[PDB]
């Protein structure tokens, strides 16, 4: 028997990557997978990732979701990805006929965590087990559930101090300074979407998280015991979700550069796939990389959408400054195979924004991290990484999007990262604890095993 | 629902490759697959292949076949690959306990054509549909089925149902040798094909003309198993590397201006022919990629050509736009690889069924094959004669156009509503 599972995709490599990786896992665990795509993807990368998955996995059916015509002026925000989310959510009543067509009949529908509010009702109509695929950390998933209860308690949500805390069941309380800055702005489309999603998690049959038990410090089994005792869906840890084989082009220019570098001497720098630093911050970060006295691999973005980042790096910095930096380190404004770079033995550290997928890839390859939160769940994530002993988080730098960090300071913190032996040691340990979880008898592999057996 | 299919592997790199590719094809068509391996493999090429297959398809389970101790003294040959077959065949009854323990329940067993007679009774024991994965062409396949009837009865000719009759000159050289352990198998196997539920051939309808439906009509009347066309068998994802030492050389060459010369893993050219073949390439005045299997001009030969003496990725070299022609021994695996990539080929049959396949290639219009050269193992070809024929291959435009035509017919056969996919769907649907 092969349980037919449907994956409902949203938008962004942050969400798309763990969805595709999970699709590949399901397929390799004797399930039938059908992914529900929507075009045109905001970013070119999304399009390529899907074409590469379908090419490698012909046994994966693709049904295209056709959204309703959308007027972006009806939405609060100018963010392309958020806008796309809203388009898909507004087309929710159209998913019902589409699912009925699919044969053989489904056994479970795995929804992206940004669409839960709108599509959990749909799945209920067809008596379909629905599972939330949470793309971030467990502590982040727990704040999302609690945040509706929080704002309801406040008469005036404007006169709220940064010092105030939001208590999370089973986790260390979260300071409002760590809460996504946009949350303080209720009525923003992002906030309204996450308030409604967090209220609907309880309607799902389970919550899938890209994590493993050892990472969380063993607080998870207790939490699930309390959650079950209150009629709440269980936290299902199936991570680390293994990077697919189509993510390893062994002849990349940056990969070839790395082969000519000493072991553990290269600092890899990336701030994700949907965010770009300001002009001033980009200039300062360039300065700080030279000051670090470290070999570095730097992935620059000047705009959120890769499709629109047409300007050359010469324009922002100047050929003078740019040519100078290319002497001390490798700089590239393109899409790089991040997981392929992280596994390379030349890479000794990672300067990241705290995006969960990145952090989990660094856990998987055992690379120390310097987390520099820019927005969203990255501060909550920063703390989780720090408590795992894998990364360091400079709290003095605040949010990246609202505070400028000058070059001199960046250089000194990167030096500390390249010589932080407790981080290196913990990495090796946490890495081996990661492999064990996906091996047979592993904690993660075990949970996925009971999932499929209930499908079935 | 997922049909559980078991693949029975034998030794030989020529038989292994289509076996491993068909295994992947089944997985990609929603089947659970289990392969039966025997170790130690005769070559590292087999071990490497199976390991890379199990590496890229974790869902494919491997249950090893342990065999009875074999006395190589009772052999009628000294070939390592054929010897392994006899070693496997004599321990055939050892497969019933292994096959019954497999979970979930099997719904079909696929056997290599070298093990058909010994292992098709095993299937009957277990109420399992057995299928024969034939590793050569349809024409060669029909010869094997009717050859036992023929010997129960040179310029002579053998009657083949469905095809043009085959001259005995095209029949494998060791078929005329009944003492040989090889011939004894082929005699025993051919008579046993009738017991199997179907014969899987790496081919598509358009390549053989519309004859397969017509043949299967007659085959159904006699109660004979149907000819299942499922080809071409595409190379797996482990059979492609972004860069190779040859490929890097190919990216500096003009389009279609390079001759690829390969004679397979098993066979090796004579020392005498290598010098002759070497001089013919230089005489051809064409850029060439030469594979040598087992020296003052050795450096001067690299002037307009590239030489490598190791395992190469043909499917990579053949897709490449710099390659315009193929000098092949005529193996059906390499031939389909050239069909799929639409590369014109010059067939130079060395042994086995390569003369038979050569007639299949010529009839299709994809290649030319020099009758005057005969068998490669038997007959030597001088340098001046080789170089001349290569130029004919590199200057033949009807060939290049036929290649383009066949390539689309081949590609259309895999896609939905295609020839080969239709038979495959109906096959799996029967299992169900
Ligand atoms: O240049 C890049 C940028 C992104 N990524 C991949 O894109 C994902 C981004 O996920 P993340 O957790 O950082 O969330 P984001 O903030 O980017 O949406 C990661 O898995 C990276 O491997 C990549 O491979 N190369």
């Amino acid at each position: 028997s092969c349980p037919h599972v449907a994956l409902l995709l949203s938008s962004g490599m942050g969400h798309l990557t763990p969805c595709l990786r999970f699709a590949a896992t399901l397929v390799q665990h004797h399930c039938r997978v059908t992914i529900i795509t929507n075009y045109p993807t905001v970013s070119v990368a999304e399009s390529r990732a899907i074409s590469l998955l379908l090419s490698d996995f012909p046994q994966i059916t693709e049904k295209q979701f056709h959204l309703l015509p959308f007027d972006p002026s009806t939405a609060n925000t100018t963010d392309p990805f958020f806008l796309r989310w809203e388009a898909i959510r507004r087309s929710a009543h159209l998913l019902n006929p589409l699912l009925s067509s699919i044969s053989p009949p489904l056994s479970a529908l795995v929804i992206d965590d940004s669409l839960v509010s709108s599509f959990v009702p749909v799945a209920a109509n067809l008596d379909l087990p629905s599972y939330v695929l949470f793309t971030s950390s467990t502590r982040a998933c727990s704040l999302e559930e609690t945040f509706p209860a929080f704002v309801a308690s406040k008469t005036n949500f404007d006169s709220i101090q940064l010092d105030d805390v939001i208590e999370i069941p089973g986790f260390s309380p979260v300071p409002v300074s760590s809460v996504p800055p946009t949350f303080l702005n209720l009525n923003h489309l992002f906030t309204t979407m996450l308030i409604q999603n967090g209220q609907s998690f309880r309607k799902a049959n389970g919550i899938l998280i890209n994590t493993f038990e050892a990472l969380e410090g063993g607080i998870l089994p207790g939490i699930n015991d309390k959650r079950a005792a209150d009629g709440l869906p269980p936290y299902c840890s199936v991570g680390p979700l293994l990077p697919c084989k189509f993510e390893k082009t062994e002849c990349s220019a940056p990969v070839k550069w790395l082969d000519d570098q000493p072991e553990g001497s290269v600092v890899y720098v990336s701030f994700g796939s949907r965010f770009a630093l300001s002009s001033e911050q980009i200039k300062e970060l360039g300065d700080g990389l030279i000051r670090s006295g470290c070999r570095f691999l730097w992935v620059v973005k000047c705009k959120k959408v890769d499709q629109e980042d047409e300007e050359s790096l010469d324009e922002l910095l100047g050929r003078d400054v740019l040519e100078k930096i290319k002497k001390y380190g490798f700089v590239i404004k393109n899409w790089v195979n991040q997981q392929e770079i992280l596994d390379h033995r030349a890479v000794g550290g990672f300067v990241t924004h705290g995006g969960w997928n990145s952090s989990m890839e660094a856990v998987w390859h055992g690379v120390p991290m310097l987390v520099w939160p820019q927005f969203g769940d990255q501060k909550i994530n920063a703390e989780v990484i720090e408590r795992s002993g894998l990364g360091m988080w400079v709290k003095r730098w605040g949010w990246g999007t609202q505070q400028l960090v000058k070059g001199e300071e960046i250089g000194e913190r990167i030096k500390d990262l390249m010589g932080n032996n407790p981080l290196r040691v913990r990495a090796k340990t946490l890495r081996e604890e990661a492999r064990k979880a996906i091996e047979v008898g592993g904690s993660s592999e075990k949970t996925l095993k009971e999932l499929i057996e209930n499908w079935k």
